[PDB]
């Protein structure tokens, strides 16, 4: 199975630019990460910071997640962010996003040994 660890990485990291590329940046990596295999899905948030500075939230500012479990994080600093967000006409499986970029602080779930983050849940 590909581990909870690894999913996030590939859902949610991109640390190869520093900010989202250009207008065509959600339309292409929601396809090469497998956000679009089975259904468009509707929204989806890449990180453009290191593995190590977004794994470090894990140990920042502890936070209730959206379910009301404990185990989020809050970033202390703002982090350069792209979120994607599925257009009206997008249309399985040719799935169409607008890439907007912000620096907003991240909310991760962090889970396991070691102590890693397993799930995006917000953005502030």
């Amino acid at each position: 199975k590909e581990t909870a660890a690894a999913k996030f990485e590939r859902q949610h990291m991109d640390s190869s630019t520093s900010a989202a590329s250009s207008s065509n940046y959600c339309n292409q990596m929601m396809k090469s990460r497998n956000l679009t295999k089975d259904r468009c899905k509707p929204v989806n948030t890449f990180v453009h910071e290191s593995l190590a500075d977004v794994q470090a939230v894990c140990s920042q500012k502890n936070v209730a997640c959206k379910n009301g479990q404990t185990n989020c994080y809050q970033s202390y600093s703002t982090m350069s962010i792209t979120d994607c967000r599925e257009t009206g006409s997008s249309k399985y499986p040719n799935c169409a996003y607008k890439t907007t970029q912000a620096n907003k602080h991240i909310i991760v779930a962090c889970e396991g040994n070691p102590y890693v983050p397993v799930h995006f849940d917000a953005s502030v």
